[PDB]
């Protein structure tokens, strides 16, 4: 995963419950050039350089035509544990907002990633 | 003059009656509502270099931005899909379309963002 895209993508397709935020970060960093971008995500607005981890997953899920579920898997434990196990909390508003509004709620002001 | 295609009406119209969607209509919506940036992308068994099959490039990116369904993204090709491709499965006309129908979003991968909302 960490350096090669397709294996990550296959793992994500095979065993989403098993990917970890740091493995998404690794893949994205090893395969894309990142440029900070503002983006909105349903209710939330991220300025450039803000919630970069989220910025990376959304932009990577856009390049990769990831469905809503696989995109949430990319957030690893912050999704599977912090957020999914706790509906009454307001922890990690990019995850919580994407769960509601999904890909329709995402909107980049500018392109965040380009393949190396 | 002063006539911009409204995105949401397109998408609702696309929702209720896909078969009435025309390709020029898609081209119009997208050109009025987004900045286009030539991007290479693969689509199952086709690869498009930057600026290659731009029509296709724009529709797929537009189906990504609007969280469109496979079938709905296909409706955007208008008659190229509805007539050229769907009436003639034996043929090899329009590989991006024929390709997407098989591999769907799973087969799509962009090198870089093709579209960005105005
Ligand atoms: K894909
Ligand atoms: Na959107």
């Amino acid at each position: 995963m960490k350096m090669e895209l397709q294996q990550f993508l296959d793992a994500l397709a095979s065993s989403p419950e098993k990917i970890e935020f740091e493995t998404t970060m690794a893949v994205i960093e090893d395969n894309y050039d990142f440029t900070p971008a503002a983006f909105t995500n349903g209710n939330t607005q991220n300025d450039a350089n803000e919630n970069n981890g989220s910025c990376k997953i959304f932009a990577f899920g856009l390049l990769n035509a990831l469905d809503k579920e696989a995109t949430l898997a990319c957030f690893g434990r912050f999704y599977r544990e912090d957020v999914l196990l706790h509906p009454e909390n307001n922890d990690h508003q990019n995850i919580r907002n994407f769960m509601v509004t999904g890909w329709e709620g995402i909107q980049f002001e500018t392109s965040a990633l380009t393949a190396k």
